């Protein structure tokens, strides 16, 4: 049967691309005051410039809001790359290309910040998507996402369809153009093709799941599975990286290494700091290897496969020298922190993050960069044992 799409209202309503971030529209206070917002699934505080900044073009205006509740509380948040501190308070938040329904959550008002914002990225504040186990200042701290189901009829589970373009964007390009799509409450079926297949959250905190192998080129990586999810695998919009545990981060680019071999390429390239470029249509993804990631299915000792192509772990970035030549960066690179399945990864596929039945579930995205002779792929099933076992505790 052909697929239909039922979320209209919100499909295509996120801008942005993986560098930079995927941000929505969003309205805060009373009147309202629009601001875009990054959306996080790797995070769970929802903050918003809330003073002048350097790479601010607007700010949330407390003073201007007659429904702003102060929390006389402060709040600070470190991520990977920046930080920031701020005011706790609460006012009514609406999302115009969303649900058609106004909301009372917790805001971070930022007022101080380092290396967070990002010059000419068209957003000020960020959503956390997470669990309150992992909101600052603490799990009292109510996310966003809980304050939507609780106080309206919305189901209890979203959706993300993040589209890279496969070429280089500038901030009016990124502001004219589509950069995917949020949908809150349901799954729009226009987003995908094939089949969606489901991996359990492990534990709800951050969107913890298993990876039981790992495939390059569908050569087995070969590591104990524990390794794969040392000492967590997360599903991170926020991220733009695939980022691997230090361990399979070696044993990764070094298969990746030997299959690109027919071309050598610099150790800053592998290390993810300098870009590599290509006469203009000449970029030779086939000498590249497709990545496959397993993980637990829903169903006692079944896995399934997710296939990303290097025109997702291949990063789109302008030349030095603006020529029309193609480059790119390698976006996958070492974490101490686990796995991360970031925008990069997520950039291939619908994503479903189904909170009420505790799971994920991912299908191959409708706006996928590929060529002429392979997709990326979400495949399923296989027999795989003792996969409770590849969980690090
Ligand atoms: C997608 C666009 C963003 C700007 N790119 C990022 C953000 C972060 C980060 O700390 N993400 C934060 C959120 C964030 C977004 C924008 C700017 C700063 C931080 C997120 O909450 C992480 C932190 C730990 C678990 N989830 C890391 C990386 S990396 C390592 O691939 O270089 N790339």
């Amino acid at each position: 049967p052909g697929r239909r799409g039922s979320f209209v209202e919100m499909v295509d309503n996120l801008r942005g691309k993986s560098g930079q971030g995927y941000y929505v529209e969003m309205t805060v206070g009373s009147p309202p005051q629009t601001l875009n917002i990054l959306v996080d699934t790797g995070s769970s505080n929802f903050a918003v410039g809330a003073a002048p900044h350097p790479f601010l073009h607007r700010y949330y205006q407390r003073q201007l809001s007659s429904t702003y509740r102060d929390l006389r509380k402060g709040v600070y948040v470190p991520y990977t790359q920046g930080k920031w501190e701020g005011e706790l308070g609460t006012d009514l938040v609406s999302i115009p290309h969303g649900p058609n329904v106004t909301v009372r959550a917790n805001i971070a008002a930022i007022t101080e910040s380092d290396k967070f914002f990002i010059n000419g990225s068209n957003w000020e504040g960020i959503l956390g998507l997470a669990y309150a186990e992992i909101a600052r200042p603490d799990d009292s701290l109510e996310p966003f996402f809980d304050s939507l189901v609780k106080q309206t009829h919305v189901p209890n589970l979203f959706s993300l369809q993040l589209c890279g373009a496969g070429f280089p964007l500038n901030q009016s390009e990124v502001l004219a153009s589509v950069g995917g799509s949020m949908i809150i409450g349901g799954i729009d079926h226009s987003l995908y093709t094939g089949s969606l297949w489901y991996t359990p959250i492990r534990r709800e905190w951050y969107y913890e799941v298993i990876i039981v192998r790992v495939e390059i080129n569908g050569q087995d990586l070969k590591m104990d599975c524990k390794e794969y999810n040392y000492d967590k695998s997360i599903v991170d919009s926020g991220t733009t990286n695939l980022r691997l545990p230090k361990k399979v981060f070696e044993a990764a680019v070094k298969s990746i290494k030997a299959a690109s071999s027919t071309e050598k390429f610099p150790d800053g390239f592998w290390l993810g700091e300098q870009l590599v470029c290509w006469q203009a249509g000449t970029t030779p993804w086939n000498i590249f290897p497709v990545i496959s990631l397993y993980l637990m299915g829903e169903v006692t000792n079944q896995s399934f496969r997710i296939t990303i192509l290097p025109q997702q772990y291949l990063r789109p970035v302008e030349d030095v020298a603006t020529s029309q030549d193609d480059c790119y960066k390698f976006a996958i690179s070492q974490s101490s922190t686990g796995t991360v399945m970031g925008a990069v990864i997520m950039e291939g596929f619908y994503v479903v993050f189904d909170r009420a039945r505790k799971r994920i579930g991912f299908a191959v995205s409708a706006c996928h960069v590929h060529d002429e002779f392979r997709t990326a792929a979400v495949e399923g099933p296989f027999v795989t044992l003792d996969m409770e076992d590849c969980g690090y505790n």
